[PDB]
């Protein structure tokens, strides 16, 4: 698409924030706010459609799991509701395959969830599908070649550097070769051939370490480090390059915006959010 979308977040309480940077000249729009103020959600896109998964609204008069999907449409710039997902799911990680969104895991007050279902857009229907091998809160979705996999998380006991992969002809979860880092609340994205994790928390502190999975080659290689030590960060791709928006380092919620060259193997600050935040739903789409 053309702009990058933040929806939600976390400083203080939950957030109702969408906005829109434009990599072509540095602009940042504030769009519609969400009708319910939520972080720890998931964005993603199918047909020229935001959608905002899951989270969970932190506020003042109490603290609810969300179970909501809801849409933006840019053309219209206007929030809908859809269908909601059979349970709540905070911290939920999610992915897109052949236009059906994958709502993986997240957590239910004390329950983690390894449930996963599947929406479809053409109905405005979830199904559920195959659990995963794992319980997993904070974890981190993407797809390539039309396999889904999940990665890290917490389980409820211990924070993981496990991941598994979805095979949806066969609606089969399989173990994958673990990352090299324990990481709850990584970003997680495609690039080429590789998925990548990015930041997260491995139980003691912060992270800056990135690293990527070959899937021809089933091993995980450390990359360049990002700038700022982040977990619960926003990450999408836009034009070859991965983007990351937000995080907590254990000091400051942070407002920088890093950008991950592949072909040089380094990190640069593009821009500033308004705000610092944790916790978004980030999504790539056309300008509204
Ligand atoms: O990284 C984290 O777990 C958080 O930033 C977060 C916040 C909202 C949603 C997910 C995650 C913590 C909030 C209390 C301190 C940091």
């Amino acid at each position: 698409g053309r702009l990058i979308y933040t929806a939600g977040g976390y400083f203080r309480q939950s957030l109702s924030y969408l906005e829109a940077y434009n990599p072509s000249n540095g602009s940042w729009l504030r769009l519609a706010d969400l009708q319910v103020p939520r972080s720890g959600l998931a964005g993603c896109v199918v047909g020229g459609l935001l959608y905002a998964v899951g989270g969970r609204n932190n506020s003042p008069d109490g603290n609810t799991d969300s179970s909501a999907l809801d849409c933006y449409n840019p053309m219209t710039n206007q929030w809908s509701p859809c269908a909601s997902m059979s349970v709540p799911r905070n911290r939920i990680g999610v992915g897109v395959i052949d236009g059906h969104i994958y709502a993986v895991g997240g957590s239910h007050g004390c329950i983690h969830h390894s449930s996963v279902e599947r929406y479809e857009p053409e109905r405005d229907e979830w199904h559920l599908v195959a659990p995963m091998l794992t319980r997993r809160i904070g974890v981190g979705v993407a797809v390539l070649n039309r396999l889904l996999y999940a990665v890290g998380g917490f389980d409820g006991t211990n924070r993981l550097n496990s991941a598994e992969c979805y095979y949806p002809e066969r609606n089969e979860w399989r173990m994958i070769t673990p990352m090299n880092t324990i990481r709850s609340g990584a970003g997680v994205c495609v690039l080429h051939n590789c998925i990548y994790a990015a930041g997260g928390y491995d139980g003691q502190d912060q992270l800056n370490s990135v690293e990527r999975y070959d899937v021809e080659t089933e091993t995980w290689t450390f990359v360049a480090p990002m700038r700022h030590h982040r977990s619960a960060l926003g990450i999408t791709v836009h034009q070859g390059k991965i983007y990351v928006l937000g995080g907590y380092d254990g000091h400051t919620f942070l407002d920088s915006v890093e950008c991950y060259d592949p072909d040089s193997d380094t990190w640069s600050e593009v821009t500033r959010m308004t705000s610092g935040r944790s916790g978004v739903g980030v999504a790539v789409t056309m300008e509204p």
